[PDB]
């Protein structure tokens, strides 16, 4: 059986591999807002590949194995932590409701937030003690955050050289058969906030969230600035 | 000028001392539910004194200096951290909305949660990174939690020998002139969950929160079980 999530489908290959297929569907505000954008899947697939390859070069262990053409990646099957790990460099989104700081406030150092993946409870934020009750040891949490913080440096530096501010982003992790902590899911304009360095405008899912313009146009601009090429689809 | 909070008034004495006066007012659900209970102030004052004295004996630094008769304590003036520090031994209250665990679930080890004191944002939970942005260093946070966890052991052990389960409780802290971290505010049936060991019933502000019975009767039962004496008022 294939798992069909809000944005991607996961097709089993064997015991240790999956196909991650990116859909054109977009959801927001915990699923209340919905639309489909032709080519969104392709862009998010291609961009994930570029980011995973960049991170692998820097010695980040990711689930990325290869491409299966189109909107499909081949990825290592992992035993997933029930976490969303959010790294924040610039104040935006939900952080404005947690710290009395304005949108665009540049953080002196990165913030890491842990969210417990649980639909029933609406993905509440947790700390290290909650994580322990969930079966995640302090060492594991520490290794996870150390990876997220390294990922942050690499992506923000890379993107800055392209005139893009990495505002924040969301990661997921799992364990491989050796018990190593492996970066999973996706890295795309769906799961990151990207702002133009010159204009400060959103080139990410916030365009869809708040009707700030044309989503495909914004995701394309990201692809074009990153690759140097115009997207083929 | 005197500071008048929801439950207590703080009267300045000199440069380094305050009077903490406990009122009969009770509030719940971030101030939406209100009532007054005659003698509540007295009970919460007396009980805070007993707890602060118990903790001082165990080498916990608290703001407790002495009594000024009635509902008034003399306390050291501190430069307060903008935090509420919650220690949890048994699942109850807001934790049920954060972990899919039932009320009464006994935790394998204590949970410490940090809340940023901010009316505008409704006291959101924060982690160590948020605390840093707020000007609280990691060392400070670590010392705070180490104290809270020690306080927990002492109170839970003490209360268990009296047939009372310490379910959770909320602490506040500030810095003294030497830059030491000093336990502040109050320790009472207002700020702790106390359950009868035999019956599991609430002997705390939850009685008022959820109309579980007579608040004064419940606070009295706590006083009587702790002191061995019937409250004089
Ligand atoms: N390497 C992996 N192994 C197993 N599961 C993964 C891996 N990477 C991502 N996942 C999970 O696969 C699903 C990806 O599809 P998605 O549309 O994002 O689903 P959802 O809407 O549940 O987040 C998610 O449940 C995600 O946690
Ligand atoms: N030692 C102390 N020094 C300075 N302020 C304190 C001390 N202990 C408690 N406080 C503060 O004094 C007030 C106590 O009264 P309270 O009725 O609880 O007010 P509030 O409704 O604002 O919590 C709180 O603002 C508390 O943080
Ligand atoms: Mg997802
Ligand atoms: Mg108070």
């Amino acid at each position: 059986e294939v798992y069909e999530g809000k944005a991607k489908k996961m097709i089993p290959i064997d015991d240790d591999k999956l196909i991650m297929e990116f859909k054109d569907d977009a959801t927001a505000f915990d699923g209340t807002k919905k639309a489909r954008f032709k080519g969104k899947g392709w862009l998010n697939a291609q961009l994930s590949v570029i980011f995973f390859k960049l991170l692998e070069e820097h010695g980040i262990k990711t689930h990325f194995i290869g491409v299966a053409g189109g909107n499909r990646l081949i990825v290592e099957k992992l035993d997933m932590y029930p976490l969303e790990v959010v790294v924040r460099n610039v104040v935006a989104g939900s952080l404005k409701k947690r710290l009395p700081l304005p949108e665009g406030y540049e953080l002196p150092e990165p913030i890491v937030e842990l969210y417990y993946k649980n639909d029933e409870l609406h993905d509440p934020m947790i700390n290290y003690y909650h994580a322990k009750v969930l079966g995640i040891s302090l060492d594991e949490i520490k290794k996870i955050e150390e990876i997220a913080l390294k990922v942050n440096e690499i992506l923000k530096d890379y993107l800055a050289k392209k005139g893009i501010i990495l505002v924040d982003f969301k990661l997921e992790f799992g364990k491989d058969k050796n018990g190593d902590i492996v970066l999973a899911d996706e890295i795309s304009p769906d799961t990151c906030r990207f702002w133009d360095a010159k204009t400060k405008r959103s080139l990410d899912k916030d365009v869809f969230r708040f009707d700030k313009g044309d989503l495909i146009e914004a995701y394309k601009e990201i692809y074009e600035r990153i690759t140097g090429e115009k997207p083929e689809f």
